Formats: C-alpha cells, structure tokens, sequence
C-alpha cells in the first residue's frame, strides 16, 4: 500500500551513521486502527503493552505535548533501572508517535523511535510499524545491540496485538 | 491430581533463608503432553521456546544425561558473554528436568530451575509446571528479581504453548 511506503520513507528510514544502529518490526493486529492507536498514543502509560515495566511515572501536572517526559523503572535486568524518556511526535489524524530515551538506559543510549498504525481492509485489521535508531555501545558490536532491541520490540508488539484484540472481542 | 500435586512437594517447593527467593509458574497448553515433553527435554537446544538466547552450543562429544552442560550466549543488552548451566535432573518416565546456571557475568547468581509436564482430562490438555530458586544479594531487591524472573518464565512458557500446539495441530 502507498500509505505504508509513505510512512516508512518517511518516519521508518534512517542514516548510517557510525556507531549507529536501527531496525524497523512490523506486527499485523486482528483489530481496528482506532483501537490499536488509543492503545499506542498514551505516553504515560506504555506499560499497558510493553513487558518488564515495574512502573512507570510522570508529573503530578503531566500533560501530553511534545518534549513532556516520563520515568519507566524497567527491571528487564536486575539492578532496576529508571529509563527517562520523551515525547517527540505525536500526531492523532495520521497516528504517528515518537519518543526518545534521553537517559538512564545504558543498553540504549541516545534510542529514538518511531510508531506508526495502519488501517487494512478486506473485517478492518491493523499494522503497526515500530522503528529505532539507538548508539552502538563501544565495547558492543551491532548485532547484539539489534538483538536486544529486538527481541523487546517484537515481545511489545505481540503484547499489543494480544491485548488490543482482547479489548476488539 | 495427586501426581500434580506429589510432584509439587518434591519439585516446586523450597525453603525460605533471607538472600534467597523462589517461585512457581504454571502454563496450560492444549496439546499432548509426550508433545510438550519431547520439547521441553531438549538440554542441548533451548532455543526452540525460550526467549533471549542468541546461541546455545554443546561438546561435539554431547550425551544429554544428568551433568552434561550447555553454553549459551544470552540477548542481554551487554557485552556478549558466554554462560555455563548444568542439566541437574532429567527423567522422561516421570518428565521432570532441571538445570542450574553456573557460570555467567552478570547473570542471576546460584539460579536453579525445574520443570515438569502433567497430564490432564474432565482432546488431551497439558500443565507445564516450572519453578526457580535464586540469590537475591544484600544489595539487590527480591521484588524486582522475582518480577524479572517471573517474566522471562512466563514469555518462555507461552511461546512452548504456542510451538507445542502448533505441532500437529
Ligand atoms: O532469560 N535470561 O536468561 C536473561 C534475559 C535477559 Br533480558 C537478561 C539476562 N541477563 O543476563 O541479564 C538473562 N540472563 S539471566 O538474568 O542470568 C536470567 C536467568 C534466568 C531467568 Br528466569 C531470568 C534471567
């Protein structure tokens, strides 16, 4: 579909830069784009469809707006730790959001990412594009940095698909 | 049954002094359990339903009996590393096997695990039972070690399900 394209060129392509990595996964949801995006659009609460999130905090005022952040205490190793992120995209009419981890995740320094939604008929199913573009930690090669993320993209995205389609019926 | 619950009492129960943590999962999988079994005895080849392993490599000279080990190269975020786990128990009549991680940098310390596969009937359905001690350090938090522990186990146990029953049918 040329929608797809379009947003992949545009929201899911990247440079090559050194020490740079990225990868794009895509899930198929067996339910509509409507639902899929009402889940994926709430910044302040990604534990909803990501695993490993002991919880996840904003402020007492929090509101979504580009550059507001959040605190997700991840324990997907175990000396927990807090990942800091922020809202770079958010766009309900094309559904298209965007964070970046500004600190306190040593395996994904400096990740940015993109997630789009995508109505396909036939019966109105769903695919979400995941993209992420994160540094190469010195020490690691590229490979195990693409493995890690992943590996959590991919379990994500079958959480999502799961529980949206529990909320469809 | 009582075979469910015999093998619970000499399998999935432990003793509880502080610096230790342990706890039991249950999946229910419909399919066969000497399908289910035949999966989940493969020592040499844990990839086949278990999350977060890039490899896993044997002795050429491999015989799986109580003993033998595996290497596996875990999806961890860090620099790759090589760790060592043992097969500490194995019987196909009774389908119980367990293994402990011995050797890995940051890994879970003194990590021991035992798995058994129960019949059930009120078209054949199974139990997949598997159970964990391990070290929780002075400065480490038994909350997080049990919800890291606890999700992995949980993701491996679905993605059994999912293979076993797609097997056959
Ligand atoms: O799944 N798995 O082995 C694993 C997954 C991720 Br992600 C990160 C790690 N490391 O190495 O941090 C590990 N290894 S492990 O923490 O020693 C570990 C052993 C058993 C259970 Br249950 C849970 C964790």
């Amino acid at each position: 579909f040329t929608q797809l394209s379009q947003s992949i060129a545009e929201f899911h392509t990247y440079q090559l830069g050194n020490g740079r990595c990225s990868s794009l996964l895509a899930q198929r949801i067996h339910a509509p784009p409507e639902t899929v995006w009402s889940v994926v659009r709430r910044f302040d609460r990604p534990q909803i469809y990501k695993h490993f999130i002991k919880s996840c905090n904003v402020s007492e005022d929090f509101e979504m707006r580009v550059g507001c952040t959040r605190d997700v205490n991840v324990i997907s190793g175990l000396p927990a730790n807090t990942s800091r992120e922020r809202l770079d995209l958010l766009d309900d009419d094309r559904r298209v959001t965007g964070f970046s981890i500004t600190g306190g995740e040593h395996r994904l320094r400096n990740y940015k990412s993109v997630t789009t939604v995508h109505r396909f008929e036939k019966r109105i199913w769903t695919v979400v594009l995941e993209s992420y573009v994160v540094d190469v930690p010195e020490g690691n090669s590229e490979e195990d940095t693409r493995l890690f993320a992943d590996t959590v993209i991919r379990l994500n995205l079958q959480k999502l698909a799961s529980i949206t389609e529990a909320m469809n019926r």
